[PDB]
RNA sequence: GUUCGAAAUUAGGUGCGCUUCGCGUUACAGUUAAGGCUCUAGAGCCUUAAUUGUAAAACGCCUAUACAGUGAAGGGAUAUACGCUUGGGUUUGUCCAGCCUGAGCCUCUAUGCCAAAUGGCGCCUUCAUCGUGGGUUAGGACAU
DNA sequence: CATTTGACCCGCGAAGCGCACCTAATTTCGAA
DNA sequence: CGGGTCAAATG
């Protein structure tokens, strides 16, 4: 093998071929997770609002009444409850709800049910039993316990090696799980400081995670010492990296980033391969995919042929203020940059915007300016519900460009067989695709 | 006695999943503040910006045998499910991740909250009732 | 009038829970 | 952070 991997690169120094691994999948999953969290928060907000509306209408506070107005507006921003006394606390929102429903002449049971709606848990929190480490011995596929549920077994695993009799071992085990008793025992039955910490840690600490062995095998681990450490749960991004490297190996070991070492070591054997744990070889993405974003995350405004969007003054770049629609605020922003000298950093800053007089919002917060969107065109605009989005995956091929079947019903501009990366006699696609900085129209299939 | 292997423990980092709280975006509607034009100091319209409210945030796919509210009763560690067995939806060229989830079950895993036993509560179940919902999707491989 | 050709575009923050998989170190037991 | 966008410019 000779594989050696590190940082963003790897080398199969059997051969001396270097390979570049994907160093993005982690950040892509991170934002595929932030998006899912945003979506689920919004769905729970809709659930809660539906329930609150139904209840308020059921008790005579119909939508036209001020009680409904106030309570429904309060239910949009209910505050946080992870702690107790950028957001208000659940208690302040519920205090305002009580105030409004009292002023509405509501009964105690009604206010209490509205409070229950404001405190309801719409999606269960399930985290106590999610990741399931199975027992290491080959004949025991059963679940290992959480280490906090078998503190007795873990304490026994340590006390079974003390120079004392079994009766004193059992007494000590029962005492530590009787506080000064264990201290006196150790003070008399001199024991190593590390062993004493370990037993105290098992007795007292918050034991996250599971044990390598089940109940029936925690103590028997010495009988299985020759079996190496096993792995079952590796990060999908590291899995993608390592499996791309392994696929390269399959098409075509002192393996010196260290995470996931055992997963490679086990895939390299797939039975007994030994392991000895830009010039890297000398030391030794497809955004059109079916799971990529169909469009941008921030919707755009598309009015009478002009694409614009609101960007904060601290989000509009120096040298680009010409996209700001307002003539007056363009001049104001230019008057701000010939004092700020922001051309280097180009980002501008909250303090600078406030000093320049762009703090116009409710909380003295920096205003926003509508700016025209460069780098986009009409062909990329889609409309879903009220939102207009830029889609970078509008092109799936060219026959005249071919529109994305997942967006044909949403394109604002009506439409008038080389796919991307095909071999022809393609890095960017269109009616005259870019083929490799040369662009041509008369490509032919090859 | 060195080395190596395992387990345990601790700290760091990396990452994965769940549940929320916001800001920002967008659509409409109402206001305020200006800028302009147009009718005639006002009045009508367009712009920008602020402030209010409500609504959308991937497309889709799958579910009404579904889903949630309310009430009653029963069960609640001889119990349930995030567990086990075995699925199904997302799901498509195909296969997956991840999430969700049905039926049976308690051999492994887990089991919360408010008040020493015990007591409520969440929880599970059946029914009655008003109904209109719920899950997943912004990732990876392969083929094309 | 098809090509270069050069600049431009792209959602952020926090909290509460779980978890694994690698480093660093120690104990203990097994071996080779 | 590729896949485009526009307008410009041997054209
Ligand atoms: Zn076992």
């Amino acid at each position: 093998l000779g594989i050696a991997y590190g940082g963003k690169y790897t080398g199969l120094a059997v051969y001396a071929n270097r390979l570049k691994m994907r160093d993005d999948v982690a950040g892509i999953l991170k934002d595929r997770r932030k998006q899912r969290g945003i979506r689920r928060t919004a769905q729970t907000k809709k659930k809660r609002l539906r329930e609150l509306k139904n209840y308020l209408k059921s008790i005579g506070y119909n939508e036209s009444t001020a009680t409904f107005e106030t309570v429904y507006s309060l239910a949009h921003k209910r505050g946080y409850d992870y702690a107790d006394m950028n957001s208000r606390h659940r208690k302040e929102v519920v205090k305002d709800v009580h105030k409004a429903m009292i002023e509405g002449r509501a009964t105690e049971e009604q206010i209490k049910r509205v409070e229950r709606i404001f405190n309801k848990q719409y999606r269960p929190k399930r985290f106590n039993n999610r990741i399931l480490t199975k027992c290491k011995v080959e004949d025991c596929g059963v679940n290992t316990p959480l280490r906090k549920n078998v503190r007795d077994l873990l304490i026994e695993n340590i006390v079974r090696f003390f120079p004392i009799e079994q009766s004193e071992k059992d007494n000590l085990k029962d005492a530590v799980l009787r506080r000064e008793e264990v201290k006196s025992f150790f003070r008399k039955h001199k024991t190593d400081e590390h062993i004493r910490k370990q037993v105290y840690d098992i007795a007292d600490n918050k034991l996250s995670g599971r044990t390598v062995f089940c109940k029936e095998h925690i103590l028997e681990h010495t009988e299985h010492s020759k079996e190496e450490r096993k792995v079952f749960r590796l990060a999908p991004s590291l899995k993608t990296k390592i499996e791309n490297v392994l696929a390269v190996i399959k098409d075509e070991v002192v393996m010196e980033a260290s995470i996931g070492w055992r997963y490679m070591r086990d895939r390299l054997r797939e039975k007994k391969l030994p392991i000895e744990r830009l010039h890297h070889a000398l030391d030794a993405m497809d955004k059109g995919s079916r799971g990529s974003a169909l469009h941008d995350r921030n919707p755009l405004s598309y009015k009478k042929g002009i694409i614009t969007r609101r960007f904060m003054v601290t989000e509009i770049e120096c040298g680009k203020e010409d996209d700001v629609i307002s003539e007056t605020y363009r001049e104001k922003l230019k008057e701000a940059f010939k004092r700020f000298d922001t051309k280097k950093g180009k980002c501008l800053t909250d303090k600078e915007a406030k000093e320049a007089g762009f703090c116009i919002k409710k909380n003295e917060l920096v205003m926003s300016l509508k700016c025209s969107i460069k780098g986009t065109g009409p062909g990329q605009m889609i409309r879903i519900n009220n939102n207009v989005f830029k889609t970078n995956v509008h092109n799936v091929g060219v026959d005249y460009e071919r529109k994305n079947p997942r967006l044909s019903k949403h394109f604002i501009e009506p439409p008038p067989t080389l796919k991307r990366r095909d071999m022809v006699t393609i890095k960017k696609l269109g009616t005259s695709p870019t083929i490799e900085t040369v662009s041509a129209t008369k490509l032919t299939k090859a």
